[PDB]
């Protein structure tokens, strides 16, 4: 309430800081930039207060951003960095750039020396973002390790050699328990657990409070960030379990505002009352808009749902698309595309998470399937891809259905979330069934 | 080799002192003797030398043991004793004595305060054994603990608050893993790991050394005993996978001697082309011998064969019984009178393992059978038993026929171990396939 409210303004004027350094910092050459770091390094060896370079290290990750990948970090960006940096919960919006603004946090722990841990939901977004957020850290002069299952120990002490770390809660805390079965210290791979940056804390968090199983006994990883000097993460969605939050972990949730005002349209749940009478008025609603030239995603609760839907929805002549949350390589691939003017997919709880859907599809994945690199064919692709855009957008932009809701309204905002991202104008619907009274 | 020998040799003389100290502890008063307790933790106290108080503190709980349960630990226990405080691996035979073997130990190392975790294979023998074993080390003025799966953190502190505790390593593992993902230390259940008696080791520390599975994650409690500062085991077969318990663990195997001679005749194994051949040379077999007066176990290798066999034994009209090791309390019971001569038990691989199975059944069973504890029907058992008993003897003792080899003859050492114990004279077959004798 007034609470995140002064919290936010007390930092909002950090961040007018961060970009009054912006014109300078633009001045620095590459190698000046570069070096920046270590002057960072001595100033704080010579033992300066750690959140004291804030506003001057994240203006350099910026201009680094900037010049690397081309991305200014929007000031949005830098309020949630800040969160993310005092054992808070940032809460930021799907399309918001989460990916990014981890960076900020990251590099500022990233320091010190002790390493930093930021979490994903799976091995493939864990890896995926390492690999393309890496640039960035190299630059600043950093190295990036990933952590993933198959790694063998010599392997794993890398990935946490490193300065900046990725991998999945669970081979984090698997790691944990496998170290305390060690024979000996050095056949450790962790090293004394510093910072962790939750990517989809409310997931991570939350609902893996569902015990993992060994046959039998039966464990949770609950405590395991608790261990952490500091734990830190970030959503799209938290208000929600908000108390559950500090009440475990002690984590102060704020809610950071969007970039562009968010217009996407929520429409009221319509309830049927039968199963058939639900699927039918979605595959009448998707066909519809379909001709119409809009987009749609489907999400159901389980694959269970899912199977049936599919085939309910190509019997009446459509071809759809099915993510299951089993080739999540694969599932991204094709999820990164479902913004195009014709595009229907049909989604699972953790089907495509983490994939950007930009509306009209997404030109990048066309550019990176041409062999021929050429600044030629781009433009009659980075301009072709700009017609089905905003073609879409004037068609009310991405619009997603939800099969049905679930036992926790946080999770199905995820999928609306999916929806009209960094201002894009979309819509949601839910269809509910009298049926479901189990 | 002339390493066993020199080994056994070696601590063989600190037997005789042990023995020498017995006219002595004989005469220490009732009082006298528990507070020997009291003395050895100021002793210790003191900062005197661990194993310097092993050949009195032996001869101290052999004499508490000889009062409480009436049972003198035999000398060749006091051995294996000692093995067992070395990092080693004291190998005894079946109906050796490992359950009363291990208070010794038990009792040298439960004096410092860190505690004492011995292991078993499975919760019944666990409990078991904590529970019949106690009262000599609630005499020696020690406490007694049982961890099992359902105790809340509570209980599992008092458990492992004890000086001498009782659980199954996959438990004791489990608590270990609990403890890593706790709230706060003072959350934990568990001490920091001392030492560790493994009874059965080789089941323990090699069969189970079959990984668990987390749901995906794959670990083993293998390193889990690496973690204690102590370290030791005992089995009636170790000798063979005797390499594999040093390259991992580093622990010596001693094979220790028997008391009385082993007498039992393990016979030739007999080679069939089928499986019907097999099966009815051996319901023949018992069918036999079963007129002769004689009792007899089967094993088999798995639930399936044994199923199989049950309703194949039954079907040649013969009252038998079967054990799958699920309900080990009961199984227990059971396997504990399969020494009638007049008995025929069919049992899996770890069916009724850990009870001694007395040749002409267990008369112990019969007198806590009665509300009634007079001294009076007791004797009309204790000596009606004892003709049973003597006549089952003469009847060439127990009998066991294997329906298989297993991958491992360790395994299949273990069943015959279940015959002939403490000198009992019986005999073992194993019927083997020709789709098998094919051993090449
Ligand atoms: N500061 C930025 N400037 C320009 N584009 C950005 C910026 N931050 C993120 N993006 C883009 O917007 C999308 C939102 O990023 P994403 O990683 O999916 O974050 P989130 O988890 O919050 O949805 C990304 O695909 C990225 O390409
Ligand atoms: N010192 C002893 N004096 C008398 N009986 C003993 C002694 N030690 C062991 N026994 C008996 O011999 C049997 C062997 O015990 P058990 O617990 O089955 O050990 P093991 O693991 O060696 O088979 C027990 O039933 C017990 O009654
Ligand atoms: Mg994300
Ligand atoms: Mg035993």
């Amino acid at each position: 309430g007034s609470r995140n409210d002064r919290t936010l303004r007390r930092m909002r004027k950090v961040v007018n800081i961060i970009n009054a350094m912006e014109p300078e910092m633009e001045k620095l050459s590459d190698e000046e930039l570069k070096g920046k770091t270590a002057e960072f390094r001595a100033r704080l060896e010579k033992g300066e207060v750690l959140e004291n370079l804030i506003p001057e290290a994240f203006a350099v990750v910026r201009e680094a951003s900037k010049r690397v990948f081309g991305m200014r970090h929007f000031d949005v960006q830098l309020l949630g960095g800040m969160v993310l940096n005092e054992r808070c919960i940032a809460e930021m919006r799907t399309g918001e750039g989460k990916t990014l603004t981890a960076t900020l946090p990251a590099y500022l722990n990233a320091l010190t020396g002790k390493g930093v841990h930021v979490v994903t939901v799976n091995d493939y977004l864990a890896q995926r973002d390492a690999e393309n957020n890496r640039p960035l850290f190299e630059f600043l002069g950093l190295t990036v390790g990933i952590n993933l299952p198959g790694m063998p120990a010599p392997a794993k002490r890398e990935a946490y050699a490193a300065d900046i770390t990725y991998g999945t809660n669970n081979e984090y805390g698997f790691d944990y328990l496998r170290d305390n079965m060690a024979f000996s210290p050095e056949e450790r791979v962790q090293r004394k657990l510093h910072y962790a940056l939750v990517d989809e804390v409310d997931s991570i968090l939350i609902d893996e409070a569902r015990t993992p199983l060994i046959i039998l006994a039966s464990i949770t990883f609950q405590n395991y960030f608790r261990l952490y000097e500091k734990l830190a993460g970030m959503t799209g969605t938290a208000d929600t379990e908000a108390f559950e939050f500090s009440s475990i972990y002690k984590l102060d949730t704020v809610v950071v505002p969007t970039n562009r005002p968010m217009i996407r349209k929520d429409l009221p749940d319509l309830v049927y009352m039968t199963e058939a009478e639900k699927i039918q008025a979605i595959i009448e609603d998707i066909k519809e808009r379909t001709a119409k030239g809009q987009p749609v995603l489907v999400g159901t609760i389980s694959i269970e749902k899912s199977e049936l839907v599919s085939n309910e929805l190509t019997k009446a002549g459509i071809k759809h698309n099915v993510l299951n949350a089993k080739f999540h390589a694969n599932e991204a691939a094709i999820v990164a595309q479902a913004g195009y003017p014709a595009a229907v997919t049909i989604a699972t709880n953790m089907a495509g998470r983490g994939t950007d859907i930009v509306l009209g599809g997404s030109w990048q994945a066309e550019v990176a399937a041409l062999e021929n690199p050429t600044a030629e064919q781009i433009e009659k692709i980075k301009a072709d891809w700009q017609v089905r855009h905003d073609a879409v957008l004037e068609a009310g932009g991405l619009h997603i259905i939800g099969t049905e809701r679930h036992e926790s309204r946080r999770i199905d905002n995820q999928l609306r979330g999916r929806s009209g991202r960094q201002g894009d104008a979309g819509s949601s619907r839910f269809y509910l069934s009298m049926e479901d009274a189990l």
